């Protein structure tokens, strides 16, 4: 087999002249040429199989990304693997080879308004689609957007993506959450789970406010700091907003500190446009009830040399989990992946 790194990359007759590319949130990924459409392909290898958090991660991203189709998002091209559940050790999956990522980008490159719209016409129309299958990506950052040599933008990772869950969103104060801090809604330290489109809206605004600026902006260091750097610049929240806060720790928590006046988004971002300022208030709101839905975002005049609902699909059908996933062993989470990625097999 080929060998790449000090590591096994069994990728057959298809793939060939593999070069390390780095590593993603799973394991080690390469760029491949495919010898079958001629091009060169993205490799990741995952080895899941000897923890039920990671074989969970696999099935749920594999599930999602085989359902959907959707110019924004990644998609699954091939999928690699042994032909018996007993030989199987590790799973390859390929995609289209992108360029680059938002963060990348973002690090070393200054991003013209024209770059700004566009990229975040591309985040809110593949995210209409997800949200229209009831699907929360609930990880969206800078890190998980890819583009190619012509800025075309495609969504990926839904490792931690869950089906939308509004009657259960409720919980108490200071509860552990998953998914990457600088992006978190505030909802989440306070009195949520996470399983509200909501969510995800929050996480573009941030990604917007970034793309203004090329800095985080709200870089907390720790769990509660997230939160002191969310309320430094949107301001003590009103009444009003404290009053759909029930659970008396997270209320009495936000009542203990020293007042906070908002500081107006064209203080932060004076060479943004004005249109896009309004927008990113209307999704950096606090108050999750009155957070913008990505419909509305679409909508709005910042997008209007874009907005075309006829060009914006939506998902055939809400998606669903037939097993529940969370309580399944090791051993059937390795059936079920054998079982989703046979279709790949001559
Ligand atoms: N589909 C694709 N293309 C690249 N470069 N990908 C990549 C994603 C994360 C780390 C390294 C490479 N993924």
């Amino acid at each position: 087999p080929e060998m790449v790194r000090g590591q096994v990359f069994d990728v057959g007759p298809r793939y060939t002249n593999l070069s390390y590319i780095g590593e993603g949130a799973y394991g080690m990924v390469c760029s491949a040429y495919d010898n079958l459409n001629k091009v060169r392909v993205a490799i990741k290898k995952i080895s899941p199989f000897e923890h039920q958090t990671y074989c969970q991660r696999t099935l749920r991203e594999i599930k999602i990304l085989l359902r959907f189709r959707h110019e924004n998002i990644i998609g699954i091209n091939d999928i690699i693997r042994a032909p018996t559940i007993e030989q199987m050790k590790d799973v390859y999956i390929v995609q289209d080879l992108m360029e680059t990522d938002l963060y990348k980008l973002l690090k070393t490159q200054h991003l013209s308004n024209d770059h700004i719209c566009y990229f975040l016409y591309q985040i809110l129309r593949g995210l209409k689609y997800i949200h229209s299958a009831n699907v929360l990506h609930r990880d969206l950052k800078p890190s998980n957007l890819l583009l190619n040599t012509t800025c075309d933008l495609k969504i990926c990772d839904f490792g931690l993506a869950r089906v939308a869950d509004p009657d259960h969103d409720h919980t108490g104060f200071l509860t552990e959450y998953v998914a990457t801090r600088w992006y978190r809604a505030p909802e989440i330290m306070l009195n949520s789970k996470g399983y509200t489109k909501s969510i995800d809206i929050w996480s573009v605004g941030c990604i917007l406010a970034e793309m203004l600026s090329n800095r985080p902006i709200f870089p907390g260091k720790h769990y509660l700091d997230q939160l002191n750097h969310i309320l430094g610049i949107l301001g003590s929240p009103s009444q009003e907003d404290l009053n759909c806060i029930i659970n008396l720790k997270a209320r009495n928590y936000l009542l203990s500190l020293p007042h906070k006046n908002k500081v107006p988004w064209n203080r932060l971002f004076p060479n943004a446009d004005s249109k896009a300022l309004d927008l990113l208030d209307k999704m950096l709101t606090f108050n999750p009830h009155k957070r913008i839905e990505v419909e509305q975002a679409l909508a709005h005049p910042y997008l209007e040399q874009y907005y075309d609902p006829s060009d914006e699909p939506i998902a055939e059908a809400p998606f669903k989990f037939d097993m529940e996933l969370d309580d399944l062993p090791k051993e059937k989470l390795k059936e079920l992946i054998f079982e989703e990625t046979a279709r790949f097999q001559p």
